[PDB]
């Protein structure tokens, strides 16, 4: 036998090298094992100390046509660090949603009036009231 190291450098050489065993064993553990229940009230575990670190950001929309926006906003140039403080740049950018973050963004009232946008067609005498 090629005597030398039998240790395996301790834990293996890296991982093993198998390069593929057909082995189906594509997980790693944490795996979703079939779950019919989801929450139903109880979130089971109260679902805060999972450590997800993934997604990053997909439960709000970005409807993919603010670019344009973002574009300008940081076309203007003004706040490149926002670390001093990065309060000025807060109102704008963060309005923009406020109005529609809360529940809903639009509702066939995207205007807010009503009354304008000659909602009356023609509603409005000359005179006085036609009465000379």
């Amino acid at each position: 036998g090629p005597l030398g190291s039998p240790s395996k450098d301790c834990g293996s050489p890296k991982y093993a090298y198998f390069n593929g065993c057909s082995s189906p064993t594509a997980p790693l553990s944490p795996m979703s094992p079939p779950g019919y229940k989801l929450v139903t009230g109880d979130r089971n575990n109260s679902s805060c100390r999972n450590y997800n670190k993934q997604a990053s950001e997909q439960n709000w929309a970005n409807y993919s046509a603010e670019q344009n926006r973002m574009g300008q906003a940081g076309s203007t140039i003004s706040n490149s660090h926002a670390q001093p403080f990065d309060f000025p740049d807060d109102n704008q950018n963060a309005k923009k949603v406020a109005a529609g973050h809360e529940l809903q963004p639009l509702a066939i009232v995207d205007q807010r009036p009503s009354s304008r946008a000659s909602s009356r067609a023609s509603s409005r005498p000359r005179p006085d009231d036609l009465e000379i």
